[PDB]
């Protein structure tokens, strides 16, 4: 099962995990910033010249949030798996 | 009609192109991490996360490109307006 199938150590899992959570935060930050810029552009540019970009942004936006949530979810799972493996190593060590 | 000056337009554009780049950076970086996990975790347990990531990836690419396209248009419009503002100033003064 998992103990056999997983080759990464708890430390290696945590190292990967950190990249996912940093990535998730960066994606969220870009989305929030540019969602604000879209509004600014909408309010200081009367008309409909910008309507097509607005709509593309709006359609993709929820997908970007899903991505960010996925990356954070991967972080959480990796961390929990690392903990479980680490405790396992500890228990097996004691047993002998 | 356009309340934003060319300088304000370029300031906004810079945020779009930096966002584009940053989003793509995260995608590329974690695409390699996905491969690390795939290679070092045998079996199908991580298959769902792999599928979800692979499914969203193309949208992340579309979004990054949308961001850059917006940047490029903002720059073009800023240039147009810059020339316009100069032409009008020169008209009135001259």
């Amino acid at each position: 099962g998992a103990m056999s199938q997983i080759k990464l150590t708890p430390e290696e899992l945590r190292s990967s995990a950190q990249k996912y959570t940093a990535g998730s935060q960066q994606v969220t930050e870009v989305l929030n910033l540019l969602t604000q810029e879209q509004a600014v552009i909408d309010e200081n540019w009367d008309g409909s010249t910008f309507d097509s970009f607005e709509a593309q942004f709006n359609e993709l936006s929820p997908k970007i949030t899903e991505f960010a949530q996925l990356l954070e979810d991967i972080n959480q799972q990796l961390l929990k798996v690392a903990d479980i493996i680490e405790q396992t190593d500890a228990d097996i060590a004691s047993q002998i």
